[PDB]
């Protein structure tokens, strides 16, 4: 039995229907604070910050992994830093615990490029590298990295982590992150209109298509034990690029359609995160690999919102 | 107004006359859940780990100021993970939301050498360095520092912290640390007696007199916040020995002392840090120094001892 805590999201959204395909729509609980329709896969209320809770939706589940989402993104999180680190911090410790003291076999978390700071190279960066993330989002992330390693090392509890860089997807719109307009300008797109950024024309920043970072997830949770070195904080990318560049690669398939950029807050989280990954030890240790180029996903992307859109 | 939290613990024990001193007695104010003497200076029972008691405090005594040094350390951190996540993790949280939304212009934290693990360098780190703590204790402690960090980054508490190696002190009783072989190892040869070290003989780590341990901490407080770049993870240190080189330095001056090693958990916890900590960000931003070498320590360990 798998759990899934905050699938109502733009991940989970889509990574609940993936688990039900791969294990059975009858092994997998799809759960949040905010329900949303999961055709037919059981779906229960749980907030991850009520330790209460979550032992008892593993207790009437005996779930035996979990797929902690549940989470306050980076944006978000900077608007009320109060509530990130009660669910991400809290949050995660209680899932920790809850597993460790039930018989939950796995959990897997999902971290982020969040975990990084000014400090951190910006090109090609190892797993193994300066963490000194600047937004209340990145250290709880990074307590969450090191809370599952430990968790491991003491516990003996299989704790698995890797970092997404920004996910690019269709199905479920992002709306609490710092590379949410790397979705958000395909609307505009589409629709050929004036699209307005709030990252700088040459903000580059890792990211990957969501097909890639389920496949990934999974791919780590079936991952073999004995290959499983650095077990958390694996970095995992797909392509790094500027707003500017997605813009133009977009503008090679739809010409009439524009880009104005008007900075925020966000581009200041920006600033601190690093432009590229080195994604070799989630390779070397459990097979990561990519599906989705930028060509592809960008393709995929405006196929898909046309047709959502009705264009 | 200055308010120290565990300030009964192995330096607050120190650092409350110390701050009295500088500053006058009528402006600190000490705090933890166990009470001991503190000469006079006013004290008060306060549990981090209730936000509601750090408002009332902060507020009845209407502090300026916090010396944060209520925690769980490594070794008790491994027994009781859960304890050292509760009042390391939860207490420095409170203590700093309770700090910003006061009126509460300082905020100092005792890091320690525990944020680092064995992918970070043995030798002359700088405090930009590789932070993947094993221990539930560096976990929560790296958190602080980059809570702490963020706390002024973000609302412009002025938060600052610096991390000490083992301290060496006489005042406060040892209390089974992972470092506190340096303190225990003395109370023995002082009496001739053959000393049990749960540490490797090789065991090399860093470490400092508590003289120079509140010296810094003041030096740090005082600091004028334009000067302070780094502000969070300032590493400091005094110098590196193993237990057999200060075994061997001791014998020179009590050649009946005798020595056998039993390592347990605790050299497991030292052996993932490193053995000497580059203070020179300490010295370039507040002007980090020390007074007391290996040998002063020794000898000022051994005269106190003897006396009790
Ligand atoms: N989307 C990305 O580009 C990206 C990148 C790196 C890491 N991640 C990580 O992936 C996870 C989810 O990402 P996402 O993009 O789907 O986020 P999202 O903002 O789309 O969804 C987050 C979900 O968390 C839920 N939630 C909030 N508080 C909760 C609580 N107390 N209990 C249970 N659920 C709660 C929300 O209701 C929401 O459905 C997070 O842990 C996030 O940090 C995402
Ligand atoms: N002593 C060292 O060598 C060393 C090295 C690096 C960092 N530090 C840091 O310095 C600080 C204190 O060190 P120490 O050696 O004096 O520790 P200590 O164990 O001697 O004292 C800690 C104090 O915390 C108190 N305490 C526990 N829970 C509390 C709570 N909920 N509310 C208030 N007080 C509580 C204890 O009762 C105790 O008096 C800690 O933050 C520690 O991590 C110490």
């Amino acid at each position: 039995m798998i759990l899934v805590t905050g699938s109502s999201g733009q991940i989970g959204t889509e990574l609940v229907p993936y688990l039900a395909e791969k294990y059975g729509k009858k092994n997998v609980i799809a759960s949040d604070i905010v329900q949303r329709d999961t055709g037919g896969i059981k779906f229960i209320t749980l907030d991850v910050s009520n330790r209460d809770e979550i032992d008892r939706a593993v207790e009437k589940y005996s779930i035996d992994a979990i797929f902690h989402l549940a989470g306050i993104l980076s944006a978000k999180g900077e608007k009320d830093p109060a509530l990130a680190y009660k669910v991400n911090m809290n949050g995660t410790y209680n899932i920790l615990e809850a597993a460790k003291q039930h018989r939950v076999e796995k959990v897997v978390i999902p971290s982020t490029i969040g975990v990084f700071g000014p400090e951190t190279p910006k090109n090609k960066v190892p797993s193994i590298t300066i963490t000194r993330p600047r937004t209340m989002y990145g250290v709880t992330k990074i307590a969450a990295e090191l809370l599952g390693q430990y968790y491991y090392e003491k516990f003996g509890l299989d704790v698995r982590s890797l970092r997404y860089p920004g996910i690019i997807s269709y199905k479920a719109e992002p709306t609490a992150g710092t590379t949410d307009y790397a979705v958000e300008i395909f609307y505009y797109a589409v629709k050929r209109e004036k699209y307005k950024c709030y990252l700088a024309p040459n903000r580059a920043l890792p990211m990957m298509y969501m097909p890639d970072a389920l496949k990934a997830l999974v791919d780590l949770y079936e991952a073999d034990r004995d290959k499983l070195v650095l077990r958390n904080g694996y970095n995992v990318t797909a392509y790094t690029f500027t707003p500017s560049e997605l813009y133009s690669k977009i503008k090679e398939r739809i010409p009439e359609f524009e880009i104005e950029y008007k900075e925020d807050f966000r581009d200041k989280i920006a600033a601190t995160w690093p432009e590229s990954l080195d994604s070799s030890e989630a390779s070397n240790e459990w097979g990561f690999s990519i599906e989705y180029d930028l060509d592809r996903t960008i393709d995929d992307m405006i196929d898909h919102i046309s047709e959502k859109l009705g264009i």
